[PDB]
This record gives structure tokens, C-alpha cells and sequence, in this order.
């Protein structure tokens, strides 16, 4: 159903839905691993389904409709603790590449595309443990897509090689993120 920001479990999948309070976002849980987000003139939000906690060898499948209009990402998305890390395996984005301004650290080939690897830092921002400073890890797919399979081990292993180490996993979902934009998406995870 349509729900307010929060986390929990639906139809055997963890979900997380977060927004910055701006308005203009509608998050809905569907049957099985499905969720939908429709947004119009939003702020920043992140929502999706998967697992709590994630693992470092999960093979994650996603399929659906992803129709951003503006700044938005479609990613395997999750956190670790000790160290506190927000990570992204970006499968699609709209008008803005999240690595713009970031230093490239390497590459990994996985699931039919090369990905570029970057580290960034968030300073005094919201997080799974409240206001914090923390690194983010990125794999950015060169050839976008809105359905597919992601072997997360390929990414985590490549990151690790580059000195990008993950701590104990927290949640791990397929998430739609928007950043002051509009769009519609409906994704089924497995
Ligand atoms: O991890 C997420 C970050 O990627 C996100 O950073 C914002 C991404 O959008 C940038 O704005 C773009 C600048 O370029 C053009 O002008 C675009 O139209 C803008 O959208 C912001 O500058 C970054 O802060 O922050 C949220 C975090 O979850
Ligand atoms: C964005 O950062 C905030 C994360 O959600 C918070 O998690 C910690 C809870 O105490 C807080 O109430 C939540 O808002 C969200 O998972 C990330 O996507
Ligand atoms: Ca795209």
C-alpha cells in the first residue's frame, strides 16, 4: 500500500522509504518484491525493496519501468556499519551522473557492462544511525538499463581491491532515488 517514510517488511521483502520532507513523492509497496514510486516536483528521496541485512555475495534481480524526468538513480543500494558506508551499484540514472566531481578509482566488468568505481564523502548528513559523516562507494554502469541481474560480489570484491572496504552489512535493496525532480517507476526485486 501507499506508505509514509519508514522501514519494515512486505511480502517477504524488507523495504525502506526515506524522504527529506519536501513533498511530491508517493511510495507504494506491491505484491511480492514489487514497489512503485511516482514523484512530481520532489526533494531528495530513496525507496525500495530487498533484504535486511544484505550479504556480500547476493545475486540480485530487478525488472520493471523506470521513467525519471530529471535527477534520479536506479541502483542496488545499501549500508554497512563499522565502517559506516552508503553504497550504490547504479544501473540507470536520469540527467545527472552521481560521479560528477568524484575521482575515478578503477573499473569492474559485471553483468554485461563495465562500471566505473568512485569514493565520495557525505558530511553531517542523515544516515542509518542519524546525523553523520561517512563515505559512499559507487559502481556506475556505463550502459544503463532498468532490468537485470547484479552479482554484488563482483562489485564488493573490486571495491575491496581499491581499498574500499565494507563493514557488517545493514540493509540491501533495489532503490529508486530522486533529487529535486519528477518521475514514475515500478520495480520488482528478487
Ligand atoms: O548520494 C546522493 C547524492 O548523489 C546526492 O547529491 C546531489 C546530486 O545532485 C546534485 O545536483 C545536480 C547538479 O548538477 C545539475 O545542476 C543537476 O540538475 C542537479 O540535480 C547535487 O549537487 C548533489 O548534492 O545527494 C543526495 C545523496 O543521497
Ligand atoms: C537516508 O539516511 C537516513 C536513513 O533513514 C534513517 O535511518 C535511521 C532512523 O533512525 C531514521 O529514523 C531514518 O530516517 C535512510 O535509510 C537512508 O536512505
Ligand atoms: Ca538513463
Amino acid at each position: 500500500q501507499t506508505i509514509q517514510p519508514g522501514t519494515g517488511y512486505n511480502n517477504g521483502y524488507f523495504y525502506s522509504y526515506w524522504n527529506d520532507g519536501h513533498g511530491g513523492v508517493t511510495y507504494t509497496n506491491g505484491p511480492g518484491g514489487q514497489f512503485s514510486v511516482n514523484w512530481s516536483n520532489s526533494g531528495n528521496f530513496v525507496g525500495g525493496k530487498g533484504w535486511q541485512p544484505g550479504t556480500k555475495n547476493k545475486v540480485i534481480n530487478f525488472s520493471g519501468s523506470y521513467n525519471p524526468n530529471g535527477n534520479s538513480y536506479l541502483s542496488v543500494y545499501g549500508w554497512s556499519r563499522n565502517p559506516l558506508i552508503e553504497y550504490y551499484i547504479v544501473e540507470n540514472f536520469g540527467t545527472y551522473n552521481p560521479s560528477t566531481g568524484a575521482t575515478k578509482l578503477g573499473e569492474v566488468t559485471s553483468d554485461g557492462s563495465v562500471y566505473d568505481i568512485y569514493r565520495t564523502q557525505r558530511v553531517n548528513q542523515p544516515s542509518i544511525i542519524g546525523t553523520a559523516t561517512f563515505y559512499q562507494y559507487w559502481s556506475v554502469r556505463r550502459n544503463h538499463r532498468s532490468s537485470g541481474s547484479v552479482n554484488t560480489a563482483n562489485h564488493f570484491n573490486a571495491w575491496a581491491q581499491q581499498g574500499l572496504t565494507l563493514g557488517t552489512m545493514d540493509y540491501q535493496i533495489v532503490a529508486v532515488e530522486g533529487y529535486f525532480s519528477s518521475g514514475s517507476a515500478s520495480i520488482t526485486v528478487s
